[PDB]
């Protein structure tokens, strides 16, 4: 999470950043 997820972050804007993150 929040690295692989950095994928689908620069999709969602946030992830990683977050970190805490849910929906």
């Amino acid at each position: 999470n929040n690295f692989v997820h950095n994928c689908v972050n620069i999709t969602i804007k946030q992830h990683t950043v977050t970190t805490t993150t849910k929906g």
